[PDB]
């Protein structure tokens, strides 16, 4: 299984994020399909995804690596194909709630994907595997956005047809994969070798990071689609910046910098450069910039993706127990944690609400301390003789 072992899985990879009816949930049920009201969507429905994340990120990663990540990635794959029968056949509430927690399972099992990349290869070429796979998760996330995008605005395609077809795109992605090779108190034991290798330091920067810096961008970019929502450049500006994340991704697959030293000003320069970002994002105004602004984002995912294939290889380097999905579900569950953490501060009207713009100010400034901690830490330790 020379071509079938990675070239398989990227393929799988690719062909599981494709979902041309995901991107136009909410006009779908906003419409003369469901009757739904905004504000039935917008309390009652929408937050059951957060609600279910930051519940099922915990069992999904507790227990992902026990079972080796592959029943856990059939029932991701079966999560998407019940949210789209929901989708299908759902009048009620509870249905779209159904469907959104079950949306939400598919979102916690994404990491179990992640690292069954690293648990299939030799661990020898880690990062070439982790640039593959991430390219092709973001090439897959890529053609659903331009696939439905197209399908329907220069085709003639209802949401019911375009649903059905990311329907069948879902039952296929689930035969794909079930043919994935299944590889080879538990849980005091599992906690204890996880202090343990926390004590790495590459595994504890890199970790701190998918903590902080993912959180971060996962609040940018929800941000950003609020402030275009609030047209089609829209969607153009997604699926480019989807596109060049891609591409950064296979990039840091082909990077070959040391990681003992010259890592942390990496990780430093990345994450300034993102708070350069968006610094230039958040003060856009009426005239064109926007349009430079619609760049700036795209570059903001040009930069966190190309060290999302890094800081994973990073971390499947430095554990020498099977337990890198439990690691890898631990850093998405604290950079959720620190997310909704952040929007209590700010978003909500409760906490310390303003404008948008403000919010997007203070994230550059969060970006900029985030980088200026990791330059510090660097120089800190750069000599040591
Ligand atoms: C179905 N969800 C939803 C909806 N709209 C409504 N009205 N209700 C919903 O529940 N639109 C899609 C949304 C899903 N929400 C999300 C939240 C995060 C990501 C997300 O993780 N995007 C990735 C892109 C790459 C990838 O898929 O791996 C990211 O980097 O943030 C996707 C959808």
């Amino acid at each position: 299984s020379w071509r079938h072992l990675v070239c398989y899985l990227c393929f799988y990879g690719f062909m599981a994020q494709i979902r041309p009816g995901e991107s136009f949930i909410t006009p779908y049920l906003l419409g003369p399909d469901k009757q739904f009201t905004r504000e039935q969507v917008t309390n009652e429905i929408t937050p059951v995804l957060s609600y279910s994340y930051l519940a099922v990120l915990v069992p999904v990663f507790l227990l992902t690596d026990y079972l080796r990540y592959t029943p856990v990635l059939l029932l991701q794959g079966l999560s998407f194909v019940s949210v789209w029968l929901l989708l299908l056949l759902g009048h009620s509430v509870a249905h779209m709630q159904l469907m959104e927690l079950f949306y939400s399972v598919t979102m916690a099992a994404r990491i179990a994907y992640s690292s069954y990349i690293f648990s299939l290869v030799r661990p020898a070429r880690y990062q070439r595997v982790a640039g593959y796979s991430r390219a092709a998760v973001l090439l897959g996330v890529f053609t659903s956005s331009v696939l439905g995008q197209l399908l329907v605005t220069v085709g003639r395609v209802s949401f019911s047809t375009l649903n059905y077809i990311s329907l069948a795109f879902l039952t296929f992605s689930v035969v794909l994969a079930l043919f994935l090779k299944r590889p080879k108190s538990v849980l005091a034991r599992m906690l204890r070798e996880l202090g343990d290798s926390l004590r790495r330091p590459q595994l504890r920067l890199w970790s701190l990071w998918w903590v902080f810096n993912s959180a971060g961008y996962y609040l940018v970019v929800y941000y950003v689609h609020i402030l275009w929502n609030e047209r089609v450049y829209n969607w153009a500006a997604d699926a480019a910046s989807t596109l060049l994340g891609a591409i950064t991704s296979f990039a840091a697959g082909f990077v070959k910098i040391r990681w003992a030293r010259w890592s942390k000003l990496l990780i430093a320069g990345v994450t300034a450069t993102q708070a350069g970002l968006v610094f230039l994002l958040a003060h856009t105004r009426h005239p064109s910039s926007i349009w430079l602004c619609y760049a700036a984002f795209v570059l903001f995912r040009g930069s966190y993706q190309f060290l999302v294939p890094i800081a994973t290889f990073q971390i499947a380097s430095s554990l020498s127990k099977e337990l890198c999905a439990l690691v890898f579900g631990v850093n998405t569950f604290f950079a959720t944690i620190v997310k909704t953490i952040i929007t209590f501060i700010v978003s909500d009207v409760r906490g310390l609400g303003l404008p948008v713009r403000k919010q997007f100010q203070l994230y550059s400034v969060y970006f900029l301390i985030l980088s200026i901690i990791y330059f510090l830490g660097a120089m800190l330790d750069g000599l040591r003789h």
